[PDB]
């Protein structure tokens, strides 16, 4: 559970990019092909970046859902 | 204002925020309650901003789906 | 009521600066001395920038207050 | 981590967000409910981020109050 | 007075770049050779950008000097 | 943590601010009141941040001077 | 709205992206599929954005070449 | 593989600058004279930054080429 330190590590714009990429996978099934990265340590780093977006997507949906300005349809 | 001009007007930060909000709606059903905005001119402006993110989400999805670095499930 | 167009005009960081300046005035009484600006059109432009921060402060407090993650003490 | 190091770690964007949240608390009473965070490690990280904004709000207030371009009421 | 509108058009980072270029000219004499640009459209745009930085340098100096956190040495 | 990483640690925004502050000092004499900082660790960190700007100002001056688009006046 | 304002209209992030895309085209031949855009107004706007990057690439090339810190190899 | 960590350390704008510098070298031959830096600390930092841009140029080319939105001409 380092996800918050990684928000500051990646920065706002790259954190938002990863969160968008996760949102794309969730509704369309379009997913980065992590198994086509040759080097293992790079695959681990890429997966860390993408997995942060997945976590951030879940945290962001929960936060917006906590506001009376949003509703679940 | 066309969608591309809106991207440049909002800037990358706020464009990504709106795109992420759209992704949350598509997967979560959690939707901004546009109707609860009382002023009709503010309602219109907020709708333009959110609708930009819906467009950008779909354009981004199509672009990633256009690349062999993404798989499709 | 152009305040939203001005968010995009000023940009994220300068919009946040103005909102912070308004928050400072609200709790400390420390306020920019607008009447010491010689030229009238500049005073009008500076007041527009500061007044946007005052509006944005009010909109932001209302939004956070709409979330169950915040409470009024 | 000292407050200045936190500024550089968070970056200007997120530092201003936290400073604005602190300003909202001081004037509105609207306060982030830190206690509702269940994980103790996440609670600590969020508290560090919000407490940075409280510090930055007071440092900013003092700096503006140090200038003849600001009046005091 | 187009300088304040130029700040918002340029944004913070490009505004600071121009102000640093002005500072470099003031202390070293190293100056951009605008007279070598013969496309007058390009020349006028470059002149407006550089002249903004010269104005911003003078306003920034005055503001910092207005603060007890700075001293004229 | 060395000096040579500080551009990326401070980030572009705050590195430009420090460089701007240095340029202001060089031709106006307006200088940050380091003597008013009474925690020696904070003073050291502030001195590092300001001196990075002084160094960056000197390097940027030399780089612009190395270009035939600039002339010493 | 002229060409010479587009740096500030697109902003630094997206101007750098366009410039990067142009550099990729110049040495790899990999080129954006303008022919796949079938709204003529959108095609024109995309062509303007891409050609700004081509122009900026040529200007930046010439500027770096004007410096004694760069050599033609 | 330090290049991905370098992206996050440098941030998007400085990462794109380095990638454009690499693109300029590839198409024009205009190359930074790293051999003129004799402070080996500074030299190594500059080399790491420029070498990142060279790697990023190759990865960015490959990614764009992987898309049906680009064609090799
Ligand atoms: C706009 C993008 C968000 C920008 C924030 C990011 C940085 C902030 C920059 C400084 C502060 C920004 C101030 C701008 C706030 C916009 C206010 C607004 O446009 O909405 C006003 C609307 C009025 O409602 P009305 O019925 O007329 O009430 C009258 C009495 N006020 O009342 C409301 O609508 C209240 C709720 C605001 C809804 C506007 C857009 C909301 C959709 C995006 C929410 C995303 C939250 C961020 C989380 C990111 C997670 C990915
Ligand atoms: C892992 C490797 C990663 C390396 C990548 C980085 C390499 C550096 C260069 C990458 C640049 C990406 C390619 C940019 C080419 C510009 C293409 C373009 O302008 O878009 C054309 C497209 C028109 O498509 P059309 O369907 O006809 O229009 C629909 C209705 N308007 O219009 C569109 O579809 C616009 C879609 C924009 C949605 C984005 C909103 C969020 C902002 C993201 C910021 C970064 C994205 C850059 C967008 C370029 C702007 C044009
Ligand atoms: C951190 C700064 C905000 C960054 C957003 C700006 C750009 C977003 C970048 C991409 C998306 C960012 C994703 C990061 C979200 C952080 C999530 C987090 O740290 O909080 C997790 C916390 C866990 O709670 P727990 O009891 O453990 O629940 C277990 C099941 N999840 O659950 C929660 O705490 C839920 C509420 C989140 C509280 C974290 C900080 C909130 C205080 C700032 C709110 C400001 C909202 C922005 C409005 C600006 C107006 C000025
Ligand atoms: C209208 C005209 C406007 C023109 C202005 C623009 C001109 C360009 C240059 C302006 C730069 C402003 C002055 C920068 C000088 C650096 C001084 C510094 O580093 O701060 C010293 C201060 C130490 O004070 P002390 O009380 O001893 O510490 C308390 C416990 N730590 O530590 C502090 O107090 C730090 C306070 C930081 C709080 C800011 C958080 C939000 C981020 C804002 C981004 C811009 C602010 C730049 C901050 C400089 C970073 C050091
Ligand atoms: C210039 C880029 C330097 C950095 C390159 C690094 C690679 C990545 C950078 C890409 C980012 C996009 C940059 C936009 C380029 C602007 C083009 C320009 O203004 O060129 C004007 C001038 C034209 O000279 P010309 O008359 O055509 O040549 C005579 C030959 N017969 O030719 C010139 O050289 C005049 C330039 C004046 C600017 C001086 C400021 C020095 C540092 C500026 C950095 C930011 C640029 C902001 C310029 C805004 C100008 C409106
Ligand atoms: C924090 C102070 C709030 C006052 C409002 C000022 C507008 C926000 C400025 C924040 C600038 C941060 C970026 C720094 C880049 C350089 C910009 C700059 O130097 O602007 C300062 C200048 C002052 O403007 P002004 O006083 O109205 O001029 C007429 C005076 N008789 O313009
Ligand atoms: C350099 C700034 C140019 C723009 C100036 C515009 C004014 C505002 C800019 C201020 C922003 C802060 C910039 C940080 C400055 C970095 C200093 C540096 O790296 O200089 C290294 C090199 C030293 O050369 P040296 O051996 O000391 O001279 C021999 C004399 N006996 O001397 C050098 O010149 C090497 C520089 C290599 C970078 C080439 C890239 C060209 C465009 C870079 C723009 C962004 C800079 C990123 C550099 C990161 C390097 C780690
Ligand atoms: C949108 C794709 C999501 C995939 C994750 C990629 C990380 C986010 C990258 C967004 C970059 C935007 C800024 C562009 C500046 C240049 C950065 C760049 O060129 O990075 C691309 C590169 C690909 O990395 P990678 O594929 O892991 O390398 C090993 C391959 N065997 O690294």
């Amino acid at each position: 559970m380092p996800f918050l330190s990684r928000l500051f590590h990646y920065g706002v714009d790259l954190a938002l990019v990863s969160t968008c990429v996760a949102g794309i996978r969730r509704s369309s099934g379009i997913s980065f092909e992590v198994e086509k990265i040759h080097n293992e340590d790079v695959k681990t780093a890429v997966e860390k970046y993408l997995n942060f977006g997945e976590w951030a997507f879940d945290q962001s949906s929960a936060f917006l859902g906590s506001s009376t300005w949003f509703k679940k349809v």
